[PDB]
């Protein structure tokens, strides 16, 4: 599917090994500290598609599918999919080629998209860099396809970052020489084939800053579908420019300020407001970035604060910001694991309750987003604009004038006092009735165009014109 098609989607990101088993168990042991395969499979994802769609997601991102190193290393099994050895075969721990195909067609039947994570930067090996046996890799069976062994000592030296090896002496990640034409040619041919064989709709590309920029334009074109890249860097002057060589990138620039604003009642709304504006002006297209606050490489939000009102607000931001929303499986169940491996918890242990607090908030936020784009073909290309901020509040506006959504977010927390915010700048007309779509109550615009928003419990408030909800099932 193209970049234009993808602007309207919302993604549920999951680790195949940790989401759902074929036997549907909700109590099978999965101690994250063991770093072993816990048993998730592609068939299990199919069985729980109602759980996922019920939150209003239109797509899923799944970790890498290729066959991995077989060993249990000192860092555990390659359950996460990032240590490949044979790119022409699939990881059998998750099922067969037919299962993968079954998945794509079960998604498509429901009007949903499939996004697959891919690695071009490196392969994986159980042992020290000097001792690698290149004959185990397929098809790159020789040391001549790879860069000479070196580890990345200085992450500020771009040359080292691209030409030296990620990993270490325990689990080493042999780095492909992506400047060689044989390497380019093989990867360009594989990526088009993988996409056509499994009917994939879009790709998440790992380790993009570790491969020279000029490789990417031809990979994105060979893939023929939207590519969103992982560039792990918080500086918009470093990451955004990658949008000149690939459709989109993950929004790490917004991640830092967003987490800092909501992880405590003293978080800064100023840093978040300024970064929204910077990304808006300085990235080639903000509407093609992926917004997130949790993933498998950082502590979960609840490891920072167990306050449920702060978790509601950060989740509302993610769905309603510019770009594509991305929630990480377990976020909706309020999971609190710390750094890898503790943030790779098995979703099934939660029992998949559809009446959890964040499951409901997410469902309501995705519901208004999905309905609005149904009615306003400009919603996805209108650039989100922060219209107000104070020490504990930020409010934003997105959507064509007359149909705009106005979202009011707070970091006061679950103890927050009850008061009335008089919000200016919303753009609605005098006397207009508005529905607050999270708690389903109504508010009326004052005669001077200001909106009297009832604040309490640190809850987020999402406003939309009552007349426009006509015929919808929202707040019915
Ligand atoms: C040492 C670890 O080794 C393995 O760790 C695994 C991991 O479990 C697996 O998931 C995969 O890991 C994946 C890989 C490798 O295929 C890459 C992508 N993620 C990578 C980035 O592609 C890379 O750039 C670097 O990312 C660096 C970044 O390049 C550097 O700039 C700084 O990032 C800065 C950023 O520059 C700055 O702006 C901001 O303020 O601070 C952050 C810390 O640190 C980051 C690491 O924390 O590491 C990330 C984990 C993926 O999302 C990630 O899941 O492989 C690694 C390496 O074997 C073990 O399993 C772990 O238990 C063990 O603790
Ligand atoms: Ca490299």
């Amino acid at each position: 599917a193209t970049p234009a098609d993808w602007r309207s989607q919302s993604i549920y990101f999951l680790l195949t090994d940790r989401f759902a088993r074929t036997d549907g168990s909700t109590t099978a042991t999965c101690n994250t500290a063991d770093q072993k395969y816990c048993g998730g499979t592609w068939q299990g994802i199919i069985d729980k598609l109602d759980y996922i769609q019920g939150m209003g997601f239109t797509a899923i991102w799944i970790t890498p599918v290729t066959a991995q190193l077989p060993q249990t290393t000192a860092y555990g099994d390659a359950y996460h999919g990032y240590w490949q050895q044979d790119i022409y075969s699939l990881n059998e721990n998750y099922g067969t080629a037919d299962d993968l195909k079954a998945l794509s067609s079960a998604l498509h039947e429901r009007g949903m998209y499939l996004m697959v994570d891919v690695v071009a930067n490196h392969m994986g090996y159980d042992g020290a860099g000097s001792s690698v046996d290149y004959s185990v890799f397929k098809p790159f069976s020789s040391q001549d396809y790879f860069h000479p062994f070196c580890f990345i000592q200085n992450y500020e030296d771009q040359t080292q970052v691209e030409d030296c090896w990620l990993g270490d002496n325990t689990v080493s990640l042999p780095d492909l020489d992506t400047t060689k034409d044989v390497v380019k040619n093989e990867w360009y041919d594989w990526v088009g084939s993988l996409v056509s064989n499994y009917s994939i709709d879009g790709l998440r590309i790992d380790t993009v800053k570790h491969v020279q920029k000029d490789f990417w334009p031809g990979y994105n074109k060979a893939a023929g579908v939207y590519c969103i890249g992982e560039v792990l860097d918080g500086d918009p002057a470093y990451t955004c420019p990658y949008q000149n060589v690939m459709d989109g990138v993950l929004n790490y620039p917004i991640y830092y300020p967003l987490l800092n604003a909501f992880k405590s009642t003293s978080g800064s709304m100023d840093d978040l407001y300024n970064m929204i504006n910077t990304v808006k002006s300085d990235c080639p297209d903000s509407t093609l970035l992926g917004t997130f606050v949790e993933n498998h490489d950082n502590p979960r939000f609840a490891s920072y604060t167990n306050d449920i009102a702060l978790a509601k607000n950060v989740a509302a931001f993610i769905i309603l910001n510019d770009g594509i929303p991305i929630i990480y499986a377990g976020q909706e169940q309020h999971y609190a694991g710390g750094n890898d491996p503790a943030n790779r918890e098995a979703t099934w242990l939660s029992g998949y309750p559809t009446d959890s607090e964040l499951y409901k908030l997410i469902a309501s936020a995705n519901a208004i987003r999905n309905y609005a784009i149904s009615k306003d073909t400009g919603f996805v290309t209108y650039k989100n604009w922060p219209i107000y901020k104070d020490d504990t509040t930020i409010a934003m506006r997105k959507g064509t004038d007359g149909s705009q959504i106005v979202t009011i977010l707070s970091n006061k927390g679950a103890s927050g006092d009850s008061y009335t915010l008089s919000l200016s700048g919303a753009g609605y007309t005098a006397g207009q009735q508005l529905t607050e779509v999270i708690g389903c109550t109504t508010v009326t615009v004052g005669s001077d165009g200001n909106v009297p928003v009832p604040m309490a419990g640190g809850l987020p408030r999402v406003l939309y014109p009552t007349e426009k909800l006509a015929g919808s099932k929202i707040c019915s």
